[PDB]
């Protein structure tokens, strides 16, 4: 087995589920453990804030001070004074993991809380939202705040982006902002072939947890949803990017 | 001096004109000595293509067959049967320099001599396009054709990416292309402090001529806009990524 190889070789602890949506095949390997999700998480509250609003009204500018800055603001400590758009926000929080546009957005939406309220609504009894953003990269292990697995991550990510928790239109600026992540490039994007497309969202948390979640697109036949979830046993452990990256390579070998 | 040194240091000649667009310093080393562009040209295609064409437009989906795949092409090569859209081909030619994405874009405009015109038309005298690639990097030296200087190259990207000569929905398509460019990382991003957003399009051709330019932001201020050229006195000269690596280094520091 290449997944125990990997956990081997990297010291780690490995997470992953695929599902191959044209056929229902699957590809485990400890799907049902649990893994802080870390910044994975702004995707799934995307999608309820895609739910909850009209395209339209991602128009809304939010007003916020540098209050509202927390470790890692990338795009949001630029636009104090001029404030952002929802949209906006959704752009910086997917494709660059500005925490504070995190933040601001389960504010609109009413919070952890709420937004656990509404996963448990689409179906998933496993992913607990409780904190914002970057405390909730804080999980010990034996911990369920702020935890999913990857058969969670990966079905409620299929829920959102090409199921029926969300509109077409609305699936399609998640699929773009995804598509269209800067973080992700030494990841899932790593271990699938140059032509197929890739959605994903990255995070990092403590015991040098390393998360990627995606949709990749062959060039033809239905797309694949992926959790690649990793952590290691010292609380401040570094993480290594390539064991995603080389992950990815065999679940699209044994998937295809 | 010390771009003489990195001449000395790596057998090559060295083209370099960047701009602060803040201060309107400037920083040149052989700024008006002719160079192939290879691929650089490629992001001044999509330029004009941005111009002639709204953001929907964008959406034409192009039919293409093996006969438009040439010596390198990462993405057009696995869509065949579907073809692509004119974004897609964007999205490939930047990002992968996909060279088939490439010729597609140019025949949509026009060719090459329309390409001529349109850069004439936006103030560029120099750059002279005449041919589909690959072949447009064979050049020797003396000619002219396909080949354009720092100084216009940078004023060129500059007009299209920053200044007028496309809306800023248009401007951001672009931008956005060009900060997630893969073929970039050991050339002048490996030059400039992580963390700094860098927008860049990469070429090589014959006698070992390798090149970048960019856009780069620091955390605050206006960008500078950058060309970095390079050419070497044998037809089939390798290059060196790090010259061009280490050439960014004093254009940051003469700056600073």
């Amino acid at each position: 087995d290449d997944f125990a190889k990997l956990e081997e070789q990297f010291d780690a602890k490995l997470g992953i589920f695929a599902l191959d949506t044209g056929t229902n095949r699957t590809v485990a390997y400890r799907p049902d453990e649990r893994f802080a999700f870390a910044s994975t998480i702004k995707a799934l509250t995307v999608g309820v804030l895609l739910q909850q609003k009209s395209i339209e009204d991602l128009n809304q500018r939010i007003t916020y001070t540098r209050d509202d800055l927390v470790n890692y603001n990338p795009i949001t400590e630029k636009h104090v004074d001029t404030g952002m758009t929802l949209k906006e926000l959704a752009d910086a929080s997917l494709r660059y993991s500005d925490n504070a546009a995190q933040n601001l957005i389960l504010k609109q939406i009413g919070g952890p809380e709420s937004l656990k309220k509404e996963l448990r609504k689409i179906g998933d009894e496993v992913t607990n939202p409780e904190r914002f953003s970057p405390e909730l990269n804080e999980v010990n292990p034996g911990e369920t705040q702020d935890t999913s697995t990857a058969r969670a991550l990966v079905t409620s990510l299929r829920a959102f982006a090409l199921e029926d928790k969300l509109p077409s239109e609305k699936r399609e600026l998640l699929i773009d902002w995804m598509k269209r992540n800067t973080t992700g490039d030494a990841l899932i994007r790593a271990g699938v072939p140059d032509g197929w497309e890739v959605a994903d969202k990255t995070g990092a948390a403590s015991y040098g947890t390393r998360n990627d979640i995606a949709i990749i697109w062959p060039p033809k036949g239905d797309p694949v949803v992926l959790a690649v979830l990793s952590s290691r046993d010292k609380k401040d452990a570094k993480y290594d990017d390539k064991l995603i990256a080389e992950a990815t390579k065999v679940v699209m070998k044994a998937l295809n």
